[PDB]
Parts: structure tokens; C-alpha cells; sequence
């Protein structure tokens, strides 16, 4: 699935745009 900025072993596009990982 797609960006859990609420799971924090982020997918890592999801990371950089959680603002993050």
C-alpha cells in the first residue's frame, strides 16, 4: 500500500516525504 507517514519503517519515498523515514 501507500504512504503511512504513520508507520515509521516508512517506504522510502514515503520516508523522504513524511519528511522522514
Amino acid at each position: 500500500a501507500l504512504c503511512n507517514c504513520n508507520r515509521i519503517i516508512i517506504p522510502h519515498m514515503c520516508w523522504k516525504k513524511c519528511g522522514k523515514k
